[PDB]
């Protein structure tokens, strides 16, 4: 899992879906960011 998913408004799920790879494989569940 990468960092959660709290932080700035404009550029958050910017890194946290290509954390886990990209292309929609990692997203913001919640209080967790996990991969697709």
């Amino acid at each position: 899992m990468c960092m959660p998913c709290f932080t700035t408004d404009h550029q958050m799920a910017r890194k946290c879906d290509d954390c886990c790879g990209g292309k929609g494989r990692g997203k913001c569940y919640g209080p967790q960011c996990l991969c697709r």
